[PDB]
């Protein structure tokens, strides 16, 4: 039933969907009603799909950014399986064969017929790829453990497929009323109010008459800007404040609605509380009605007036000093601002990839100088993605700049829209409608790819205790499921799951505060197996990777760390996926986990890059995903320890050592007996080198023994991501204890030492290529409202961390210095 679905989708995104038609809002109506025509014709076409393009929705390829290795191959309906020798250059289809020979055999009497399940999880192996290009071959190959797969014929991947199934004359200033205010403060009170395109002021900001701490003004607001003029994305914004300064509240809102409708007459302000103007602030209003301070004011009735149509814009915008031109086309004066917009034309025709400096360029102020800003755009070649990305900041917020981006980006492939996906949604912060280009994208790319559909839900569930985004982000996941009402039933199982955890955690925070860490684990274990927790934590896909099948609950193996949070570590086993079913999550409820998401994933961006240059630094990008308020999972590493721990130089232990500084190296030769030390410490220095550059670049600042772990495979990671971008200039660190193991223990080892200063240099200089990625992401990023990432101050963290001013020579030296004082810093 439509009834039945309508409390699935209301109990799944944590608001009722009778919320929505109560607040008799034609925009919400029309992009309800917009949005699950669109998702339902992307659902028809999905359940139609042949089985390979099902393939390729549901279980995406998974690929790294000869040499002989053994596979063990089952069929679907048989615990009997065959361990077969291949190579590392063969295709899956040569594999299939093989197996389909030996079943043959076996069973005494078409492998394009096939796919191969990855045991125990929704990942498979399929298309024109040697092996060794799959992230799941990759990965046996580095840990040495024997691939184990199923094959799948095409009628169960189809039986999959079908279970499912679901104007220009009006010359006079621009002017307002502003009628009168509300709530209490302590002093007199003063409206500011601005109109912006952006970030920038479309005419000076203007301030109403002082009035004593229900105000009234009953004043009219006069702006230096023509009614003609005012751009279609134009912002009135405003700031309350109190003085004798005392921020109060602000307000903003679009002088034109959804329907490109000029605003006329009345309207009432639910303003939200201060930290003092706030442009990038959302255009809608407090939805708190009760507590919220509201100001009213009156758009005089100009007169319907509409925003021209494009035909009409590109109608009247249709209407040897070539050096310096380009010597400023790689902040910038007027003359020069003045000889951009002079040969704006030349721009279009052989530098269209600096579009970017044209647009800022561009009075926006003045309706003939956009018109023929938008000529130019509308026949504009598509850009670069690093172009397009810059494009989506808000220092572009023109609608056909918008939809030109957007455009520009239609050719992210699948694994590139999921590295920026998280920047992608929190632009989404900065948007004027409901209905626009971005949603529509995310939406269509969400419903064509279950792995971008699974984390586009969870970034938008987990900010719905935002009043700011609850509207907007509630209105697309219900989009989303009216697209997948099987998704929405796999994700309803997932919140079950995470509901129980959160139940579980405040019982353990409760009792750890009364009794003892072993009594508490008694007492956690015997919650978890009552049968409505045994039944809600068992049998579902992991919120941190939808590949990763969470089967058994292991109680006997799940605890919690007593201490700060207390955050529980819950284990599973898979009988089907073998030793690759024993997987873990960390459950953590009172920390913010948005800032260490987004430096894990600025870390993995950096290991794609460097695997692109065909540098391995051996790093571990384990997930991090809030899920809701202060809440989130980690995906637990297994067969490490921190550093802190090894450190400890227990006794009676294979570790225990002369000398507190061989501690580290005793237990790696511990996990790693005879020969496969020396691998062991390769991967201990390729992991370190990769680290060292990522906490330098990023800022990672309060590094100790506590929040760094290894692996028994000897690859070091970092934990604990609690601040970046310097904001505690954090220098380059280098520790006496990693010196020691990268040296094989040998107090003089310039060759191993100095091979690391080479990963950390190459590591660097790669990381520099690619500057402008990070800045382009990291701008998009200010839209999230992370403490830490708030100005321009923390951007230039980065411009300074990867020295982009500068040229290859002058960085490289500048790093050495940082390396060097780093070298004589550690002891
Ligand atoms: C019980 C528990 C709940 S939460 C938690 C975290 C960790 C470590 C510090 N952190 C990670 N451990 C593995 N994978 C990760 N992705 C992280 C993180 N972040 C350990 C723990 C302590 C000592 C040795 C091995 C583990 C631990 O027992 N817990």
């Amino acid at each position: 039933v439509k009834k039945l679905i309508n409390s699935q989708i209301s109990l799944l995104i944590g608001k009722g969907l009778h919320e929505f038609d109560s607040l008799r809002d034609p925009e919400v109506n029309d992009f309800r009603t917009k949005m699950r025509q669109f998702c339902e014709e992307a659902a028809a076409h999905r359940q139609q799909l042949g089985w390979v393009e099902w393939l390729q929705y549901s279980f995406p390829l998974q690929l790294e950014p000869n040499r002989a290795l053994l596979v063990n191959v089952k069929f679907e309906g048989s615990e009997e399986s065959f361990t077969f020798q291949v190579s590392t250059k063969d295709m899956p289809l040569a594999l299939m064969a093989c197996a389909l020979r030996k079943k043959a055999t076996v069973f005494r009497q078409q492998p394009e017929e096939y796919a191969l399940q990855v045991n125990g999880r929704h990942e498979y192996l399929y298309g024109n790829y040697p092996l060794c290009h799959f992230q799941y071959i990759c990965s046996c190959l580095h840990s040495g453990l024997t691939p184990h797969l199923t094959m799948v014929h095409s009628s169960s991947i189809l039986a999959m497929r079908d279970e499912q199934s679901n104007l220009w004359s009006l010359e006079q200033p621009f002017s307002i009323e502003l009628i009168e205010g509300r709530k209490v403060n302590a002093m007199k009170l003063v409206v500011q109010a601005g109109l912006f395109h952006g970030n920038e002021m479309l005419c000076k900001t203007v301030s109403s008459s002082e009035v004593n701490v229900e105000p009234v003004w009953k004043q009219r607001l006069e702006f230096d800007i023509s009614v003609c003029d005012l751009p279609r994305m134009a912002r009135l914004c405003f700031a309350l404040y109190a003085v004798v300064d005392c921020p109060i509240a602000w307000a903003n809102l679009m002088l034109f609605d959804y329907k490109d409708q000029l605003k006329t007459g009345e309207r009432c302000l639910y303003m939200w509380p201060s930290v003092l103007l706030n442009p990038a602030g959302t255009v809608r209003g407090n939805p708190n009605t009760e507590s919220a301070a509201a100001l009213v004011i009156y758009l005089p009735e100009v007169a319907p007036v509409y925003f021209p149509a494009l035909e009409k814009i590109l109608e009247l915008g249709r209407i040897t000093e070539e050096e310096l031109r380009e010597i400023l086309e790689r902040e910038l004066y007027e003359h020069e601002k003045d000889l951009v917009w002079k040969m704006r034309h030349e721009v279009q025709e052989h530098f269209p990839e600096a579009l970017a400096r044209l647009l800022l360029v561009t009075k926006w102020n003045k309706h003939e100088d956009v018109a023929q800003m938008l000529y130019l755009l509308c026949s504009w070649p598509e850009l670069p993605v690093l172009s397009a990305l810059e494009l989506l900041d808000f220092s572009f917020p023109d609608c056909y700049v918008g939809s030109f981006a957007i455009k520009s980006l239609r050719k992210l492939t699948d694994d590139e829209l999921f590295q920026y996906l998280l920047q992608l949604v929190q632009v989404l912060k900065y948007e004027s409608y409901l209905d626009c280009e971005l949603t529509k994208f995310l939406l269509g790319r969400a419903l064509a790819n279950r792995k971008i559909g699974h984390f586009l839900f969870w970034h938008l569930r987990s900010e719905m205790h935002v009043p700011s985004v609850a509207l907007r982000f509630g209105l697309i996941m219900e989009a989303y499921c009216r697209g997948s009402t099987h998704h929405m039933k796999v994700l309803m199982k997932q919140g079950e799951a995470l509901s129980k955890l959160k139940a579980l955690n405040d019982f353990v925070k409760v009792s750890s505060q009364k009794t003892t860490k072993p009594q508490t684990k008694e007492m956690m274990h015997m919650c978890m197996r009552q049968e409505t927790y045994m039944e809600a934590l068992s049998h579902l896909q992991s919120p941190l990777d939808p590949s990763t099948l969470l089967e058994e609950v292991c109680v006997e193996q799940c605890t919690f760390m007593d201490s700060k949070m207390k955050p529980l570590w819950i284990m599973y086993s898979s009988e089907e996926a073998g030793s690759a079913g024993n997987v873990g999550i960390i459950f953590k409820n009172g920390d913010d986990l948005r800032q260490d998401m987004l430096t894990l994933q600025m870390i993995q961006l950096m290991d794609v890059l460097w695997k692109q240059e065909g540098l391995d630094l051996r790093m571990t990008p384990y997930g991090c995903l809030p899920t809701g308020d202060r809440t989130g999972l980690i995906e637990v590493v297994l067969h490490s320890d921190t550093i802190a721990n090894i450190q400890l130089n227990k006794s009676n232990m294979a570790a225990t050592a002369a000398f507190n500084k061989d501690a580290l190296l005793n237990w790696l030769k511990s996990k790693n007996p005879g020969e496969a030390l020396d691998r062991a410490i390769e991967e201990f220095t390729l992991s370190c080198a990769g680290y060292c550059v990522a906490t330098y670049v990023l800022g990672i600042g309060d590094r100790h023994s506590d929040n760094i772990m290894i692996r028994e495979s000897g690859q070091l990671f970092h934990i604990d991501f609690g601040h970046f971008l310097g904001n505690f200039r954090v220098p380059f660190i280098l520790t006496y204890d990693f010196v020691h193991v990268i040296q094989q223990g040998k107090t003089n080892n310039s060759e191993k030492f100095e091979r690391f200063r080479g990963y950390c240099e190459r590591a660097y200089t790669i990381l520099r290529r690619h500057g402008l990625l990070f800045l382009h992401l990291f701008a998009l990023m200010r839209a999230a409202g992370l403490p830490e990432l708030s100005c321009s101050k923390d951007i230039q963290y980065l411009k300074d961390s990867l020295a982009l001013g500068k040229t290859e020579e002058e960085a490289l030296k500048h790093f050495r210095v940082k390396f060097n004082e780093a070298l004589r810093e550690s002891w």
